[PDB]
């Protein structure tokens, strides 16, 4: 629309939550098209991904691995003040695949550190989308040091199935998976690095075998299980966003299944339905509709059951609520 | 359904028939639902994968690697009475991803030799879909020993294609694609072993490269080809079932198509048509349906070709019938 | 149709031209069936890969890798007058996804040095489709050579979207990408060979590793970049066809969308829409059709990143026109 239909439409500041919560927001959109804005500060720093202390240098936004979901509807503009600050060592950016333009808006906010910057865009394509820093020269380094997250756009009227019926959650969950290439020593021991720009020819040599050392969910091995399970009741409608900036995932919900899944994760691109696994290609988001019937433990895992329990990629669900034996029982338990 | 209206339902007891094969059902549901079962005993056993010789210790269901097709319709209960007789050394289980609760029944079936139970769960919805052994703590070890299989739950009025037309399979054959990781001596030699557990520590090590030693069908390098060929004739309809438990393939019918390809293997998702090489990723099943318009043998391929024609993942179709010259012809043959 | 209708049919020869252009072609069907005519010549040549000066013994259809895109329309009959010059030392063949019997073909083009054949088939169903070289017994060895390439069936009344509207692009691309396997020294230097056979059994050993040294665009990393970068304008409509014959890929393009993706390649598939990252199994080719609306570079690449970047899987679009502040404008430039 005019120039002073931008100029005049409302600014709202949101408050992000870190993965795998997500902040407020509203299915169904409220009011007109809206300016909604976002800040996030890059970190750079030390952290430990898993049990035998291994460390990874990350390039967090916000400083989170995966990046913080950021929600709003089709049509809205998302406008993000992205500051690098002086105490981190290299230039950042950010590439929206949402966004149209300037590699994602990565051509516009490349940003040294002691920079901000404040990138605007209109968000004209509905569905779950990935973002990720990519700096010319050094995109895949900086995706796998975890500089990425995803952005849900969903339709001002909210999601709806294949038929046109609504399709209204109760909670969402965003789990964001992440391959790290760790470097090792000629004795199998993970290499430790004091500044990250100390790593970066160990690390890419890892890069180039494809072989991800560790493929975890929220940053770390078991991030997402124990006292951390993401949680649900039995007749709960879950939605359960997923990304993987740079590699192939298989989602499967153990006990589960996904009722309606935008394995694209466009909603313009009707959803299949009762999914046993899903696929989401390396640089794309999904998504996943479930409504749970049973209570107890459910294994969240990407379906190369290697990298879920040899190197890192299973979550939980934990749910409560009554059992249903019409839709599964023992007849007779383990038994000599 | 109550306990009662369950227990009032007539049953149906299904004999199991070794892959490619399928056991004798009805593609349209004959009657209301019904309690199917089945038995399967596992069984602990040497398979040889190649001509090399080389072995694996396999863990399969009713002998066989995939563990065979069974077959219900929408909303008929399965009752499975699993056996791990006391010759075996590990305990195992199974894990229906067709099933709602505890881990697709992977929870209620954790038996040590010697042992046996049986779960009864509702088929409610269609679709191909894998089942497999899921010990916790050593999960992929079981599916990688080829302890998988897959279910295929019918629709009660049969298939249909994306406009509600019935589609009709004159035959049905599964083909189960295992990935195998066969640890290796200094001199580049396979190992053998005299119990399970020997391998266990040098296979973990093989499967964290996410590099299979070999991909095959049926369980080994050549099981479906030559004598082993499967067959059909020009006009005939045939269902190819394709399974994969722990990583992804792409099946392609060298010579044909697949007509219709339910992708993701779940009938209430519209299928793909006239395709040339679909995929399934790994923790699903996929159903393709074609009809063979020319006789001759046609391969049958994962189509990385390197997995299939250096790593074992292909099979063949002899058909029989009239060669179609309007379909192709050679105009001249080769020659100087 | 019976052997006197088809040879009443009207020719038409066509001359190919090197991807990632396209030969002249109508997208609505002028006329009644036709047998569309083509003739190329296989080439066994060095080619060079990289910056380095990295060798690799192609094996190629028409002299290029990948081989040119042949465009005929659904129904017509495409005539392949296949050539094998006695400068050659293998025998080769050719396998067309697009057609049904022997192979798609193979089985009826199996040509030694010095030899020729004529092909012809029916194009029955529409789409984009891979050919391939597969000479029994070395059929991936000529394939990640660089021995395939991909055609496209036009429905005869031009493409449209999944609700009957047309779809008519100004432009389109073929963009082959291509797995190599390049052995290494003592040193990790890339090894070259006198002649094709000598590199036999080092390839096949990196083979086996199913991790490609290199993944690239039109036969070399950079291919299409700089002068050779591809081209468009705001406005501009732009078909995108991608195949990869022997391993799987996931095309983004930088900055836009696949507005539609047929990413089975399969025009009787409705398209999904909005996608930010397709997938293309290995043995399929795909396309996608975009509306450019900003001006600038964009990156097209397969979106694991280390592959784009570091094996060599980017291309770059440089696009003419207005840039558009309202789709996304730099609030605040990158400052301290
Ligand atoms: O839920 N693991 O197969
Ligand atoms: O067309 N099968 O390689
Ligand atoms: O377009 N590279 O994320
Ligand atoms: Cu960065
Ligand atoms: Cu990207
Ligand atoms: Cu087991
Ligand atoms: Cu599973
Ligand atoms: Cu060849
Ligand atoms: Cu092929």
């Amino acid at each position: 629309a005019t120039a002073a239909e931008i100029a005049a439409l409302p600014r709202q500041k949101v408050e992000l939550v870190d993965p795998p919560f997500v902040h407020a927001h509203s299915q169904v959109a409220e009011g007109g098209p809206k300016v909604v804005e976002f800040t996030m500060v890059i970190e750079e720093k030390k952290i430990v991904i898993d049990d035998a202390g291994t460390e990874v240098h990350a390039m967090a936004f916000n400083g989170t691995v995966p990046g913080p979901l950021m929600v709003v509807h089709q049509d809205d503009y998302l406008e993000l003040t992205l500051i690098n600050p002086e105490t981190n060592t290299l230039m950042h950016n950010i590439d929206f695949h949402a966004a149209t333009g300037a590699l994602g808006g990565g051509g516009l906010t490349e940003i040294n550190p002691g920079e901000k910057t404040i990138l605007r865009f209109k968000a004209t394509k509905p569905g779950v989308f990935v973002y990720h820093c990519a700096p010319p020269g050094m995109v895949p380094w900086h995706v796998v040091s975890g500089m990425n997250g995803a952005i849900m756009v969903l339709p001002r009227e909210g999601l709806h199935d294949g038929k046109g019926k609504a399709l209204t959650y109760d909670k969402i969950y965003y789990v964001g998976e992440q391959d790290f290439y760790v470097p090792r020593d000629e004795n199998g021991k993970y290499k430790k690095y004091e500044a990250p720009g100390d790593a970066y020819e160990d690390t890419v040599k890892v890069m180039r075998t494809l072989t991800p050392t560790h493929v975890v969910f929220n940053g770390a091995v078991g991030a997402l299980t124990g006292d951390k399970a993401m949680t649900a009741a039995v007749g709960e409608k879950v939605l359960i966003v997923h990304s993987q900036a740079n590699r192939d995932t298989r989602p499967h919900l153990g006990g589960g299944h996904g009722d309606y899944v935008w394995a694209t994760g466009k909603f313009n691109t009707p959803p299949d339905v009762d999914q046993e696994t899903w696929f989401i290609p390396g640089g794309a988001a999904g998504a996943a509709f479930y409504t749970f019937q049973q209570p107890g433990i459910y294994a969240y895992v990407n379906h190369n059951l290697i990298e879920a329990f040899e190197l890192g990629a299973a979550a939980h669900f934990k749910v409560t609520g009554e059992w249903n034996d019409d839709l599964m029982t023992s007849v007779l338990a383990p038994s000599g």
